[PDB]
């Protein structure tokens, strides 16, 4: 409907897939080549559905912050016979707090799911779901069960990746350039 609409569709139409694993379908951000991210708790195995293929997993890695603590994020590397546009570009340098956010999901249960979520705070230290987790952005928008994976944006950048809820508000895990050098 607006700028901010605007840029979280052109992620969503050519760096998203659906992807499923044992613990159900999410959200999957696709960064360049065949690297994408996912929440750690999707518990990414050997094998994983893409759009509803068998796909094999050629590398996880569940990343944890200098200090040994979650951050929630999983680097996958896909046996797919196909690259993503090359994000990086999009991807902040440093940890911050952002105005006018938007989240946008995209699974069999929510297709084209766009939510304007507001305010983002650097939220940091979040016990999530009983595991402390570091670079967590905060939003005031009542998330639910099916948006984890989905990409929090601003107007020209990619942020995070949404993790958890408490029925008030929603929590994303910082996705930093840093993650994806090569």
């Amino acid at each position: 409907m607006g700028p901010g609409f605007d840029f979280a569709q052109a992620i969503m139409k050519k760096n998203t897939v659906i992807a499923r694993t044992e613990k159900g379908e999410f959200t999957m951000l696709g960064v360049y080549d065949r690297v994408a991210v996912i929440p750690t708790h999707a518990s990414v195995g050997e094998i994983i559905y893409i759009n509803d293929v068998e796909t094999r997993v050629l590398d996880a890695c569940a990343l944890r912050d200098l200090t040994d603590t979650n951050l929630e994020i999983t680097i996958v590397k896909l046996d797919r016979n196909q690259k993503f546009r090359d994000i990086r570009h999009f991807l902040p340098r440093c940890e911050d707090d952002y105005n006018d956010a938007v989240l946008s999901v995209h699974t069999s249960k929510f297709p084209n799911m766009y939510i304007p979520v507001g305010q983002v705070t650097n939220y940091g230290f979040l016990n999530l779901g009983g595991t402390p987790t570091h670079r967590i952005l905060m939003y005031n928008f009542p998330t639910r069960a099916g948006q984890c994976g989905g990409v929090v944006t601003t107007t020209g950048k990619v942020i995070g990746i949404h993790v958890g809820g408490n029925g008030a508000q929603g929590f994303a895990a910082m996705l930093l350039h840093s993650y994806f050098t090569d």
